[PDB]
């Protein structure tokens, strides 16, 4: 990929966090993310909208699943006068390179809302320079990342203009079974059959390189991923003669075991998400129950569904070309209808600012005053 | 005051912000706050809880209204083994010293939730060192600051352990009148009679020093404040022969004109605030309608009301001794019943961390798995 300069950066994770996010209360987690910056900035006119994209991986994956997307994303468009300026590919604290940095620090409580706070900490930093203006920011999330896209807007509704959710996980199936007695209403839970079956597809450690690649291509969740994305997954996860993955099996499993302790907060707040939100689903997906999709449709005021024919829950890695075509379509249409868009850095004195404010205030007072 | 080392610090405000928070989209606001640090740290045992307090002023006031409180706050208690470590006194972007820093940058939209984000940015920074542990953090807010205390917990529920709300403003009276046609549901509004009367008590500029002090002592909102707090207000606000206050009249008025654009979000989320919350009201206060108080009582799971006999809406500045006695009482009782409280900085190797995690995970799996 030769379109964007790549830099890997590391910073501290958001703090504070849910109890038992770390092993010890004095531990502090870090985040590692890759920033991709356009090398096309000398082709931008003054009036050109900068598009910034932030991609949030699914449970048990990493930022690497989006690398295939980078050269295939929305070309700079002449008259619509926009271009991609930055793309951020983020690993949650217990995934990918962030997990490696956080070895020995992670606890049992991974709260996806804490992870949305991490996203905000990164993106508000990276997208916040007076340079990034006039900007339009887009968050694209798969699975957990889709939940987190929504939670980002809830917690900071002035950052993302467009949400693209690919198979978001919001409403899960409630376990029926028996089942620990005396628990508070919203206690962490997972059905045994789901745990066992996830355990068999989340292996972490292997005798050698041959057994590692054999498992990745035959026994992991990624066997049907686009061959280039699978190869990228294989190469990114490998750590070292036995082989261990960056993704820890326990951390992978914990992504499934704690939903009740944070999903109600998100569910209760989807009604505040006023942004255009694209919901991309795989037609063959039964990963989430019907109520998951229908809740989003009923609750998001500005909502569009795209169904990927043949797609599974992992449609982002198994049919990336179809997913990319949608993401490009929606970003293009969104920019075309987006309000202008002032791009001059104001050269105003304090006195000019005073006259302008007083005028703004008079206008606002006239609109607010109930006579 | 000789109890605490004082330092005034300035940082950037939270970003992004509601539209028209600033005059221009490229402006960036700052925050100024005072940090008070205990000089008693050599008297702390290893097991001593550090108490950190964060005080949030009301609309049209500033951080100065809490200075009188500093020497009168909860004494270090022997056997309850706690002491105040840090106290933060914060000026919102359009108040006090923050307003001075932000001269010419402020727009018409002051969204109190943005202001809660500012509080979090400051407090998470100041209270986040591995030093502050074992800590208990308390947020104390008057009026707007009370709203903001609640919003802090909503947006970051792992920071404050105890909320003390003094005359919080959450549910306001809806203006009946006529009244701008064609407006969205939740448009900013203020009744004309309220605006006019607030305008007469929010004067900003004065011919000279004599007219300034005459107005502060006879025509401002603070005429009945405790004489020391009034003197502190007078001295803190004075800027300079004509006199202008740090508090801008337009900014003061804007605190009252925009509630509909952010209060529903807070209202909808009070149900998530699980912390012990003390609600201190003035018995003679009619500033907020009945529904304001009753909503909080019905909605906060862990709630305690204290009624200050004779108190008005400005009970924090008019009867500070009564308010302080309550704040001390509640902090003391809260600490006494608060769970221990491990105070060693863990000296664990990666391998020890591995054994400990694996044990934690096994325990958690057994509690979560529905068999």
């Amino acid at each position: 990929q030769n379109r964007f300069k790549k830099e890997t950066k590391t910073c501290s994770a958001s703090w504070p966090r849910a109890p038992q996010s770390t092993l010890c209360a004095t531990d502090r987690l870090e985040l590692t993310y890759d920033v991709y910056t356009s090398a096309e900035r000398q082709r931008r006119s003054r009036t050109a909208t900068r598009l910034n994209l932030v991609f949030l991986h699914g449970s048990g994956m990493s930022k690497v699943v989006w690398e295939y997307y980078l050269p295939r994303l929305v070309a700079a468009d002449a008259e619509g006068n926009y271009a991609i300026d930055k793309v951020l590919l983020i690993d949650q604290v217990n995934h990918g390179d962030s997990a490696v940095r956080n070895r020995g620090r992670l606890g049992t409580n991974f709260n996806w809302i804490d992870g949305a706070r991490d996203v905000l900490k990164i993106a508000t930093c990276e997208l916040g320079s007076i340079d990034s203006h006039p900007a339009l920011n887009v968050v694209i999330g798969h699975s957990m990342g889709g939940f987190q896209a929504l939670a980002c807007d809830v917690l900071q509704p002035n950052l993302f203009h467009l949400l693209i959710l690919i198979e978001p996980v919001v409403i899960t199936r409630k376990a029926i079974g028996a089942g620990r007695p005396g628990l508070p209403p919203d206690s962490p839970q997972i059905p045994e059959n789901l745990y066992n079956s996830l355990r068999l597809k989340t292996c972490d450690h292997f005798a050698n390189e041959s057994e590692y690649v054999k498992y990745m291509r035959n026994g992991s969740f990624f066997t049907n991923a686009h061959s280039q994305i699978l190869q990228n997954i294989i190469d990114f996860e490998r750590t070292k003669g036995p082989v261990r993955t960056k993704m820890e099996q326990a951390q992978n499993l914990l992504c499934y075991m704690n939903m009740q302790t944070f999903a109600p907060f998100l569910i209760s707040n989807v009604k505040f998400v006023r942004k255009r939100t694209i919901h991309i689903v795989g037609a063959r997906s039964n990963w989430c129950p019907p109520q998951n999709q229908l809740f989003l449709q009923k609750t998001l005021q500005n909502y569009h569904l795209d169904v990927i024919p043949g797609g599974s829950h992992l449609v982002n890695v198994e049919a990336p070309d179809l997913v990319i075509e949608r993401i490009n379509h929606h970003i293009h249409e969104f920019v075309l209808t987006s309000p202008l868009q002032s791009s001059h850095i104001p050269q105003l004195t304090l006195e000019e600012r005073a006259v302008m404010f007083d005028r703004a205030f008079d206008s606002f007072k006239n609109e607010a005053l109930v006579k």
